[PDB]
């Protein structure tokens, strides 16, 4: 089997991406985030505290004829970014652009922090992190993908993230219509449950490229590129009136500047993300600061290739037995 599902940005700034997901029987279609950096798929529900939803589209477990709670279970997780989200469980029928898998966990969020409350485009989250991170209790629970490899015609998935665009979200194929050149696979640590690997190194702009091992994770759940102090400093160094502001929380720039494109390294090949995919825009509303897409990883532990640098290229993630990444250009 394969599925193949649209991808869009929720805002104009390209936040996060939603896909449409059909829980249950009949159908009800939720819009979630798919978050390679984390492993559980949970939902708004009807259990979800009243004040914490504000515009949220629901699971309602008790109109799904398929739903069936999962004894005992219970969830609860805490995001690097300090947000967090805890309930129960029911297994149901869950689809993603036509594959189906019976019998998958669908966590139904109790209680929900501030962040996804106000986040009114969101109402869930699916992860293809690995499933040895996902948080239920006392029984652990397989990611959709875990579920659905064994069915797949291929064990791999594509993210293919548009800028201020529509992508795409493949299951059990690569299209190869979807990618200019080759794609460069390179290994895959799963030790800590994500898709991690090592770049072989950046360039900025069209300076000289510097090979140097940057070990971090493709994390479609994170907007921004975060990378070592030294290479985000050397970044903007290049843009005129760049700085790093505290108060702010991190790097700004002048809304007036032209950004330098970023290079990472994939083996011996070379990701090049334009420099308009690092301008998030004015800080506030009618501000002449913007806010910059790559950002130091120094006090989060590890480096974080999100949407930034995902977004640049076509993205396979092998699910084979032993794992690997693919990176082509688009």
């Amino acid at each position: 089997s394969t599925g193949s599902a649209t991808t869009t940005p929720i805002d104009s700034l390209d936040d996060a991406y939603i896909t449409p997901v059909q829980i249950g029987t009949p159908a009800q279609t939720l819009n979630l985030d798919f978050d390679t950096g984390s492993s559980d798929l949970w939902v708004f529900s009807s259990e979800t505290t009243a004040s914490e939803v504000d515009g949220q589209t629901i699971y309602t477990p008790s109109k799904s004829t398929t739903a069936k709670l999962l004894s005992g279970a219970t969830w609860s997780i805490s995001y690097g970014d300090g947000s967090s989200s805890s309930g129960d469980v029911y297994t149901d029928t869950v689809s993603v652009g036509g594959l189906t898998v019976t019998g998958q966990a669908v966590e139904s969020a109790k209680k929900v922090s501030s962040s996804f409350t106000e986040d009114s485009t969101i109402d869930g989250l699916l992860g293809l992190a690995f499933s040895t991170l996902n948080t239920v209790s006392p029984t652990q629970q397989k990611t959709f993908f875990d579920n659905a490899k064994a069915s797949l015609d291929s064990p791999v998935f594509t993210a293919d993230l548009g800028y201020h665009a529509p992508g795409t979200y493949n299951f059990g194929f690569i299209d190869t219509t979807a990618y200019t050149g080759s794609i460069t696979y390179t290994a895959v640590s799963t030790k800590q449950g994500f898709w991690e690997w090592t770049s072989t190194g950046y360039a900025v702009g069209s300076g000289t490229f510097k090979s140097t091992s940057i070990d971090g994770i493709a994390d479609t759940g994170t907007t921004l590129l975060y990378l070592p102090a030294t290479v985000v400093s050397a970044y903007w160094a290049q843009v005129s009136g760049a700085k790093s502001s505290s108060s702010v929380g991190g790097y700004v720039f002048p809304c007036s500047a032209t950004l330098p494109s970023f290079t990472f390294g994939v083996g011996s090949a070379r990701i090049v993300i334009p420099g308009d995919y690092i301008d998030f825009g004015p800080i506030s509303t009618g501000s002449s600061s913007c806010f910059g897409g790559i950002q130091s990883s120094a006090g989060i532990g590890i480096n974080i290739f999100g949407d930034v640098a995902l977004k640049a290229a076509f993205v396979v993630f092998n699910g084979a037995t032993t794992p690997t990444l693919g990176f082509a250009s688009k």
